[PDB]
């Protein structure tokens, strides 16, 4: 639980409780860059289950288990 | 306002309330393609006023008046 709370809060860099496109373009950059800017922006789509253009808590932990 | 929400919908092909990057090259590529990809990542840039990677509707309008 508490993993993926320091995790999440580790992603989110202004605090506002949302992993936004460019916070997840950083964590990809930092973990080997697997990815381009256009593929980041498919991945946060499909992370963002509501659909409101923002990757929250819920949502992280979602993805974090599969 | 009526044409510039015409047009925001149209970029913002999942409908999510922003414009991505990946939508920015979709919408360029059906206009001919006059950029390269990462021409259009630097527009994206360029339009994201407040660097979280996404276009809302209100950075949309200022770049549209630039
Ligand atoms: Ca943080
Ligand atoms: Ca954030
Ligand atoms: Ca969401
Ligand atoms: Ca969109
Ligand atoms: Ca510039
Ligand atoms: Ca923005």
């Amino acid at each position: 639980e508490e993993e993926l709370r320091e995790q999440f809060r580790v992603e989110d860099k202004d605090g506002n409780g949302y992993i936004s496109a460019a916070e997840l373009r950083i964590v990809m950059t930092n973990r080997g860059e697997p990815l381009t800017d256009e593929e980041v922006d498919e991945l946060h789509r499909e992370t963002d289950i509501d659909g409101d253009g923002q990757v929250n808590y819920e949502e992280f932990v979602q993805r974090m288990r599969a």
